[PDB]
């Protein structure tokens, strides 16, 4: 029995079916009162909410679903017709994410893609009929933010005004990612200082808006 299974079970027993906000609240309560887990959390979540509301993206890609917290958080704020694609390499977590989305009633807005980002990203145009992405949320292995950003560019999946939003740029940190988006004339960057999920360690998100090549 895993921590991730316990979190799902807690949501299933306590949250309100088909109520995404109640699902987020139940996850936050579990992590506040029981076991910590690497969800973006409430504090950084408020920033994520503001970005989704501001830019109203039609197609979002999330890298790293884990238990589905960020998928629920983003999908609940998408406009009618808008869609989220979330990539997750670990099939146990992909199964948990699907059950979370099902409970939240968000399953028709979200598609879980099984596998590693480096293998799925190059298939998005052909296999999954994507032209370009409006937003990308990065929250997977921290040394893969830079390589995947470069792969997204190479594959032609970013357009002028595509918003990249990256978690954990301070803790654990994504220093190479930051040096790249901040140094590159291809991105205009904003830093959002906040706190690591479920504690008071300073962490932040970076918003990097693609400008074209
Ligand atoms: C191989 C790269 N491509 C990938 N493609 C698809 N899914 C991927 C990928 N990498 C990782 N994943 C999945 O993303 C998730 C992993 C995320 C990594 N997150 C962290 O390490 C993380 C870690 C912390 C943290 C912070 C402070 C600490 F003291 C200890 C840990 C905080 C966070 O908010 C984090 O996001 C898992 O579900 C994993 O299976
Ligand atoms: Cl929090
Ligand atoms: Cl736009
Ligand atoms: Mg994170």
């Amino acid at each position: 029995d895993t921590k991730e299974q316990r979190i799902l079970r807690y949501v299933q027993q306590n949250a309100k079916p088909g109520d995404p906000q109640s699902v987020l609240e139940a996850i936050d309560t579990y992590c506040t009162q029981k076991e910590w887990a690497m969800n973006v959390g409430d504090a950084k979540g408020q920033i994520m909410d503001a970005v989704i509301r501001e830019y109203s993206p039609s197609l979002v890609l999330e890298l790293g679903a884990y238990c589905g917290y960020s998928a629920v958080r983003m999908a609940r704020l998408l406009q009618p017709g808008a869609r989220l694609l979330t990539m997750e390499m670990n099939p146990d977590y992909a199964a948990i994410t699907q059950q979370m989305l099902n409970f939240a009633g968000l399953q028709d807005k979200v598609t879980i893609l099984n596998g590693a980002s480096q293998d799925l990203i190059p298939q998005l145009k052909k296999k999954y009929d994507v032209d370009t992405l409006d937003m990308v949320f990065l929250d997977h292995w921290k040394d893969r933010y830079l390589p995947d950003t470069l792969l997204l560019e190479k594959c032609g999946l970013l357009r002028k005004g595509t918003v990249l939003l990256a978690d954990n740029v301070i803790v654990p940190g994504t220093p190479d990612f930051l040096a790249y988006v901040r140094g590159s004339s291809s991105f205009e960057c904003t830093h959002y200082s906040s706190y690591l999920e479920y504690m008071k360690v300073v962490d932040g998100l970076e918003k990097a808006i693609y400008q074209g090549p």
